[PDB]
């Protein structure tokens, strides 16, 4: 099989990538049937960005204010209004490349391809993961605004993120389609703290099931351990807490490979009281926490 | 910015994966403009794959024994022939998503996308590197054959790789758009050693600047080295020697950091001797040679 970090293509969503300027800004959208999804500070001064208020923001642009291209076309935008923290522009035309779509708020642990745009020009495809902390680890340089984050199942999109911001730290901030942020911040350019970081543990988990279906298996151990002795040391290593739902959602992952959940737990312990001693997994010398139990059998799997 | 193991946009590669299945075999073909590419090996019985002979196996095939499906629409193979080990297959109809395309063979230590496909339909995008023993480090499952790997430059898409095998410690071969395989590996159910892999020196160097680019520079040294003295130490670490070359592609990160090649050469020679020692360069405890400079230059710019 071998094991990479894989995206969802990326085709139904760049046929929805267009480019919006308003004033001086220029920013990525999200284009589904007639509405263009786009991030709110697009209506945003320099001179504004410190502590705006986008209803009155709002309230002062015209339709005219909001170019939206799709690749050469322009876009006449018919009307506007504000979903919490993304605009929507209504356009007098529906995408013809629209896909089967929804929008889904994602749970932190939970992984999703980005597709990284730029003059509504997309340049890239990633997989992330939604942090603990609620931030995300992308790579977007200045321009990415409105890039969408999204999976794919069977023919449908399931857009879950839009990139509005990078926190000092260099991780990302972004809403869901909704317009709602993930984790507290705001748009405003303020200075703003993502919380303390910790590890995907469930993750870490699949991940483990991952190396032994891939024939790394000098990790492994015949020692078991219970849940709650397991989340005791899981604690001091800054690891998320391990539920009986994640211990159920690697059911079909510990089946395949014959290792229970919580011998496979033990093995965690140990590789975190001990270190990998300079050894490596699946090509990493540490814990990788970016692969869901799903991630890892639809790789392992051959899903389409 | 940000670093992260990024592919590019793979939408104009997947208008043009298809179906194809002969007898018993079902793989992917790559369909541009009116020709259906896909690996040889899929004219071959599970008996003629330990010493195929595929001059004969083509030979006994008619176009009727080809179905390619794109989508739930049935092409007809109007011809085929066979490019080492690639068959091509004339289709009636043109593929309207055909995009601006060439075929190239890549080097070793270049990079490219993969957009690994079941029954013709994308499943995922992933990044891969061209290792130095021609073998690719892939995630690909029984039905990826035919599965392509690609770079895309303006609207161009430049397709370098074809799925054909696993080599059995677990890494991938496979050819060009014209089926010359990347290595010395054959299409045949043999067994077939990859040579040793070294890691990729000049990516080594690309990846730091990477990250001193993204303010990861705790890594960084007072100390200077010569090509010829760093790469005394590079042979030592089975790490690729460095050449001129290298040093010339990677003067643009060089400049944009203000770090001397030969500074960053005195940095990654530390780091082999010493070792990272748990400490982390953009979320990697080992040195990643999967970015070309290139890459780093495209992310970071
Ligand atoms: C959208 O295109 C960019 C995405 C940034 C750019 C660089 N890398 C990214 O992820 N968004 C921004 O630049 C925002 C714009 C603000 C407008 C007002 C509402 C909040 C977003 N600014 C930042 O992301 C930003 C500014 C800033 C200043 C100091 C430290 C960090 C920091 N982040
Ligand atoms: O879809 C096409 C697959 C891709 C494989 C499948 C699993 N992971 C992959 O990358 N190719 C194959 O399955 C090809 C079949 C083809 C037949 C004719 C001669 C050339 C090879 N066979 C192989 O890759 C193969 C690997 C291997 C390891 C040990 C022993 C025999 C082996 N054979």
């Amino acid at each position: 099989s071998g094991f990479r970090k894989m995206a969802f293509p990326s085709g139904k969503v760049e046929g929805c990538m267009v480019q919006v300027t308003c004033g001086t800004t220029t920013l990525n959208g999200l284009w589904l049937d007639d509405v263009v999804y786009c991030p709110r500070h697009v209506i945003c001064t320099s001179e504004d960005m410190l502590n705006p208020n986008y209803e009155d923001l709002l309230i002062r642009k015209s339709n005219h204010n909001f170019l939206v291209q799709a690749g050469n076309v322009q876009l006449r935008v018919i009307g506007h209004s504000m979903q919490n923290c993304v605009l929507k522009l209504r356009v007098d035309t529906a995408n013809p490349k629209t896909p089967k779509y929804k929008f889904v708020r994602i749970q932190p642990g939970q992984t999703f391809s980005v597709l990284a745009c730029y003059n509504g020009s997309p340049s890239g495809v990633y997989q992330c993961a939604m942090r603990p902390n609620f931030t995300i680890k992308g790579s977007f340089l200045n321009g990415s605004c409105g890039s969408v984050g999204f999976n794919i199942d069977y023919d449908c999109v399931s857009f879950c993120y839009m990139h509005h911001m990078r926190l000092p730290t260099g991780v990302h901030a972004g809403t869901d389609l909704e317009g709602n942020f993930y984790g507290p911040f705001v748009d405003r350019q303020t200075a703003q703290a993502a919380g303390t970081d910790t590890t995907i543990t469930v993750n870490v988990l699949a991940w483990l099931y991952a190396a032994v279906i891939n024939g790394d298996r000098w990790f492994l151990n015949r020692f078991t351990t219970t849940l709650n002795d397991f989340n005791l040391v899981a604690m001091k290593y800054n690891y998320e807490p391990l539920t009986q739902d994640h211990v159920d959602i690697l059911g079909p992952l510990s089946a395949q490979t014959g290792i229970a959940v919580l011998d496979m737990c033990a093995s965690l312990k140990e590789l975190l009281q001990n270190g990998m001693n300079g050894r490596t997994i699946l090509g990493s010398a540490l814990l990788e926490d970016e692969f869901t139990p799903f991630d890892v059998v639809r790789q392992c799997s051959g899903v389409t």
